[PDB]
């Protein structure tokens, strides 16, 4: 049980923190997570993800503590920390530009062109779409950025931030791996869940299970090889 | 107020979760972490570091987030979970064997005759001392290891372990980089605090600025080279 509207959308203010992620951007303006972004836990972001989308908390706990070490405090991270290149922050993002030549933290319009165009013809996203838009991605970045970092692990959390907007934004069986463009869009663009649009929360537990085999399709259609010496090493802390 | 006459020594039970680290062990076996060695959280490794030894919260709040990703749960873990091999737990350890030709959990007085017969002659373990044994360490592995790890980071991280034994277990001022064998030894042994000993907290804060410039000496004294991959990627959790 949830009660979405005593969680109204509302615009950040001017001392709001937020991220690059539109998934976690999106639960602070609804009230799920703090709206000013800040000081924000795992257990803040496993009961806010299942609250606001059905995730479970298998990949909440996994993911939330990666995002806990781009902070400095103990167990703890305003949504801006998690700009922090090299640690979930990566190069060839949907909405975002490489941090070596531009802005990794706010939504672009410009970047976020490629994923809204994709899929002609179709009143949805879906797998073929999404790894067609991870493979125009990433050859943007391969051909503008010559720092690009592309890794087999860039390439995974890719495909899981894909799998995520075709889940979470469904409006059938998140299994299905396909969820309706005026949804996706409304969560990029406004980073808002699209209730007025017709949008409700999954009925479905999204879970590692049920993203696993979506993610590994989304790899698979998009040609994807590894650039480099393909280190998947994170960055284990801010200013090191 | 930190009383530690209110804190004495207990060995553990059977059933007290204990790691692979001495440092954390002997808090737990003074009750300045839980004595049961479970349900740990990142503020209580700074607060008991803190009153324990005199180690600030920068490097405990970096290393303690590391340690987190170890265990299954949003926000703690048990000491013996941070034997997961690759995300701190390390091959060429000081009292420990390699995971894949042995125990890399417990406590092994075999392993620790090198750390115990360095620096002959004098009644300190030092920064020279430390540097050969952590030389003699990792060649050990090298000869009998066919699956031994050897990076920068395992590098940086073993450097960090001694500095540790050489600071908290110090006489005098921990800048000095020397500690009393008959201390470190108690340290590692019996994971206890050597107060009967004559050993008493360090009243100089030992932090990232501190250990900085000790844990490069060490490493510039071991004659430490590259020897293989030398991508510093960790474990980001159990199971994967
Ligand atoms: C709650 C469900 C979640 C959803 C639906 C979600 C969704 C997304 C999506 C679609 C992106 C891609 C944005 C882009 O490429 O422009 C993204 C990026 C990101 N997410 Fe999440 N996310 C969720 C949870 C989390 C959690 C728990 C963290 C914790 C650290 C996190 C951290 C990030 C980061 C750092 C990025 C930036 C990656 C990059 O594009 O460079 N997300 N998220
Ligand atoms: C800050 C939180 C801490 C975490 C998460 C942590 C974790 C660990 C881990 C996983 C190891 C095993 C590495 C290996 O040898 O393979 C280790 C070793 C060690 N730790 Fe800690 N530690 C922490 C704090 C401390 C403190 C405060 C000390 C102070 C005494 C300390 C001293 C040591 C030493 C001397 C070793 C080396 C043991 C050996 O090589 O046999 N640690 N630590
Ligand atoms: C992408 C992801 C999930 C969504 C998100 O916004 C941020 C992250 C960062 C950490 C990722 C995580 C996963 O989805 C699971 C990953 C990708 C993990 C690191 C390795 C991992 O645990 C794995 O190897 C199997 O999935
Ligand atoms: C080993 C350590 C501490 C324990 C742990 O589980 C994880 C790490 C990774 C990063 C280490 C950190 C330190 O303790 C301080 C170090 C070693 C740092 C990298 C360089 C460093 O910041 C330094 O002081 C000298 O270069
Ligand atoms: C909350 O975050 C701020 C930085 O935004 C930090 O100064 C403060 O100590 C944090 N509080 C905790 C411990 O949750
Ligand atoms: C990109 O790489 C070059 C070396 O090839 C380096 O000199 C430069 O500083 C890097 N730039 C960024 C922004 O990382
Ligand atoms: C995605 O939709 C397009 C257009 O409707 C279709 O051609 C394609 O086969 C679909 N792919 C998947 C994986 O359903
Ligand atoms: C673990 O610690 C939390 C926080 O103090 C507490 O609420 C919980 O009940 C504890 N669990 C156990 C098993 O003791
Ligand atoms: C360590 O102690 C030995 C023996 O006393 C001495 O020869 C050596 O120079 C010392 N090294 C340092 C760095 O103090
Ligand atoms: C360890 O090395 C042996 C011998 O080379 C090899 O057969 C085995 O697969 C290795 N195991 C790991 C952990 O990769
Ligand atoms: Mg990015
Ligand atoms: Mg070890």
């Amino acid at each position: 049980a949830v009660d979405f509207s005593a969680h109204p959308w509302k615009a950040p203010g001017p001392n709001d923190s937020r991220g690059p992620c539109p998934g976690l951007n999106t639960l602070a303006n609804h009230g799920f997570l703090p709206r000013n972004g800040r000081n924000i836990s795992v257990p803040m972001i496993v009961k806010a993800g299942f609250e606001g989308y059905n995730v479970q908390s298998d990949i909440l706990i996994l993911a939330g503590k990666v995002g806990m070490l781009t902070s400095r405090e103990a167990d703890t991270i305003s949504l801006e920390d998690l700009k922090l290149h090299g640690t979930i922050e990566h190069d060839a993002s949907l909405s975002r530009e490489d941090v070596a030549i531009g802005d990794n933290l706010h939504f672009n319009e410009a970047i976020f062109t490629t994923l809204a165009n994709s899929n002609p013809g179709a009143d949805v996203y879906n797998i073929s779409s999404a790894a067609q838009v991870q493979h125009d991605r990433l050859a943007d970045s391969v051909a503008r950025n010559p720092n690009v970092t592309n890794t087999d692990l860039t390439a995974t959390i890719r495909s899981s931030e894909s799998a995520f907007y075709l889940t979470v934004m469904s409006a059938g069986d998140p299994l299905r791996g396909e969820a309706p463009k005026k949804f996706v869009n409304v969560f990029f663009q406004e980073e808002r869940m699209p209730i007025k649009e017709g949008w409700k929360r999954s009925t479905t537990p999204i879970n590692l299970p049920l993203l696993g085999p979506i993610i590994d399709r989304i790899t698979e259609l998009s040609d994807w090889k590894p650039t480099g010496d393909n280190c998947g090493a994170i960055v284990l802390g801010p200013g090191l």
